[PDB]
């Protein structure tokens, strides 16, 4: 249907925006800390600790598949790699502090993609 077809124009330009969304909020992680997936070669008990493990690659993969819906899906795994950081490591490490960081610096980004989203529709 022609429906169909506006409403996979409306994905394809939220992916688009997503996308540059992601270069943005990956430019504040210039140890590439959130990069890949933590190792469970590596960090063989992480995933006792960390029920739902999260990363830029991850969420890379899933974007360009265009199975980010909705503004809303792709901040919750945003959150989930600061989050499972912030539980995993303790406070006093790079690592903690690195997601501090990207979550300061990411917010702003992320303030001005909600309104683009709403805006655009």
């Amino acid at each position: 249907s022609m429906e169909q077809v506006a409403m996979e124009l409306r994905l394809t330009e939220l992916t688009r925006l997503l996308r540059s969304v992601l270069d943005q909020l990956q430019d504040k992680d210039p140890a590439r800390i959130f990069a890949q997936p933590v190792s469970l070669k590596e960090v063989p008990d992480y995933l006792d600790h960390i029920k739902h493990p999260m990363d830029f690659a991850t969420m890379r993969k899933r974007l360009e598949a265009q199975g980010y819906k909705n503004l809303h899906e792709f901040e919750e795994d945003f959150d989930l790699i600061i989050d499972n950081c912030m539980k995993y490591n303790a406070r006093d490490t790079v690592f903690y502090r690195a997601a501090v960081r990207l979550r300061d610096q990411g917010g702003v980004v992320l303030r001005q993609a909600r309104r683009e989203v709403d805006s655009i529709g």
